[PDB]
């Protein structure tokens, strides 16, 4: 019973936190509930119900979250579902044509066949609905051709049908709350500044605090260039959805901007790696560079907090002079080791106290991964 | 007309090196042409061919490329169906006790709204499929029995023909050439090892060439756990099929070894986020750490390429003193940039010197990390 308690918890936490997800069900429920409705209150008459189910069950199977996923996806499954039609009603006039059934039998496997492997090519990795709408709707077309005589009424008939079902599918999607995949774009290269301004200030703060949080900070920015490539993908189809002025919105310089900071975010990686590492320098000295190595993880992370609000709120007023006070952080941080730097050098004796120096040159080198980001932010301020 | 020499070249050269992909389009050729065979010379006649369909196109819907994925998502999917089927029946019955249109149309609006959240779940998103055919079965048997009086002996029919489609596709997936999803995942674990020790050649030798390949090679064994850990979800659903002797095989150590591994290729990331960084030490400087930078390069990718030959052979005879040379290697490393420490300390002057200072000792780490995996694979060797 308690264990029940979470799983409503979870959807309940899943829900306030996120009312995106109760919304599109009920969005595809009354998609689903709407085609019932018709077909049961406006369309009772069996002279032709039947192929009824094909209205709810194209509503089901071709709503999807985005905007631009529906519309993509709908335009892909459409292409691949009208290549089998014209292709198989050309072989099904040719395999009525006289030995039928064997032509009919060889006209699937080659289908099968060469349909089989672009599904399976790397490339054409996510353009796999496609290939199975493809070679899924060949082989009903054939069979149901090559069992009637006169097809093409019905096929018509199929297509009025999954046009009524898919015209309410997409009016709904549309019209009733829409959820764009531009912005479910734009609230994702700015939530990148925000996991990793904190993976930042957590590995700083993480070395020192003697006498994981930061590991689902920055491993969603780098995990995301893989996702945000696809919503570059969905991005494409929408209108100009409000603010995103007009059409050919540059939805690649926001797989830029987060190319430059997934780019950045790889020395937090390896900053990370120094305080799981098997060897680390001890904690007495530790403490002696105590104030500079927070002088930068503190500024180091105010930049890249506010680097994020220049791009949720997408100012077009512009980021003028950022990185002085890291700069100035990072140039004394080295003209701190300057002095101390017996500390660093003279088997595991000196194996230790070398890798502080591995964590100080890490981190000068994050303060200058981070001048190719704000101009990676500089032609995304402008032209966008 | 060159271009289209590369498109006949792709499947040529993906053909060619992995005698997979035809081999499994073959065999979902010959399960659908089958299939299509025995309904047209088989069963010609009308009385009741029309379902026939049902039997194409449940192969093609539930054929994959791991007799594992094929069985478990056709488990996934057969639980889905059949609850549908049961709740279904249950509402349908009552769907025809007495306004049992009204009834029936909320008694889908409630399963699509029920059945997306579940689907849309963070946990659950590996399990869609089986969310989308439990939607869109309880629709189908809904409408169709709102539709028809006494639906079960045709439900009885539909259930033996997507039991005679599905029959044929697990008998075809599983005696012609099985393609397992066991040794999908032991020719995984023993791949990472080869694309790390060239990683870790690549970065030691790509540091001092002067006067990506390697990023595709660690970035693969990290861009693999995601993958392993559902090969570890189809590689429990095979029989013991071969070498891999009984039940309850461990493939829980094949993403542990592989985990310790992927652990340990976190350093060959910032090993190369050295030579990609704005600071790197100069040439002259480099160049005198020349020797032993080498040597734990050379001996270190040694000892790394030969522990996957302990995978592949998975050598029932042990792992016996790996490490010595790398030990020693690391050691006089360390006990080399003990005379020549005045190259690495006394703004940007001593930022690039010491850089020498973060690749030995990112590199003298990467030696520390190579303790972890040699045990979380010797309990692999013995037990497995």
């Amino acid at each position: 019973y308690d264990d029940a308690k979470d799983v409503a918890r979870k959807a309940w936490e899943m829900g306030v936190s996120d009312p995106r997800k109760i919304v599109f069900s009920a969005k595809i429920g009354l998609a689903l509930t709407i085609v019932a409705l018709l077909i049961f209150y406006q369309e009772p008459n069996p002279d032709l119900s039947r192929y009824s189910v094909w209205a709810i069950l194209t509503v089901v199977v071709v709503f999807e979250f985005t905007i631009g996923a529906t519309l993509s996806k709908g335009f892909n499954r459409a292409l691949g579902t009208l290549s089998a039609g014209g292709l198989a009603l050309g072989m099904a006039e040719l395999s009525t044509l006289f030995w039928e059934e064997i032509f009919c039998t060889l006209s699937i496997f080659c289908i099968g066949f060469l349909a089989t492997f672009m599904k399976l090519y790397p490339s054409m990795k996510a353009y796999e609905y496609g290939f199975r709408v493809f070679l899924l709707t060949y082989c009903y077309i054939l069979i149901s051709g090559f069992r009637t005589g006169q097809f093409i009424e019905v096929a018509i008939s199929r297509f009025l049908l999954i046009a009524l079902g898919a015209g309410v599918s997409l009016g709904v999607n549309m019209f009733i709350y829409p959820i764009w995949a531009g912005e479910d774009l734009h609230n994702l290269v700015v939530k990148n500044f925000m996991n990793v301004a904190t993976s930042l200030e957590g590995c700083v703060n993480g070395y020192l605090r003697c006498l994981d949080p930061v590991y689902k900070g920055y491993r969603s920015a780098v995990e995301s260039t893989s996702q945000e490539e696809s919503l570059m993908s969905f991005a494409i189809w929408e209108p100009p959805h409000g603010p995103y002025k007009s059409f050919n919105y540059p939805w690649k310089n926001y797989v830029k901007l987060s190319g430059a900071l997934k780019h950045c975010a790889f020395t937090v990686m390896a900053l990370h790696g120094c305080i799981l590492s098997e060897i680390q320098a001890p904690e007495e000295r530790r403490q002696v560079f105590r104030q500079e190595l927070q002088r930068v993880g503190v500024e180091g992370a105010k930049l890249l907090r506010e680097l994020g609000e220049k791009v949720k709120k997408m100012e077009k007023l512009g980021p003028v002079d950022l990185l002085f006070e890291v700069h100035l952080a990072a140039e004394e941080l080295q003209h701190k080791i300057d002095k101390k730097s017996y500390l660093l050098v003279n088997t595991y004796e000196s194996a230790s106290a070398l890798s502080l120096a591995t964590f100080a040159s890490l981190l000068i080198e994050f303060v200058a991964r981070l001048q190719n980001v704000v101009d990676a932010f500089k032609e995304l301020s402008q032209k966008a």
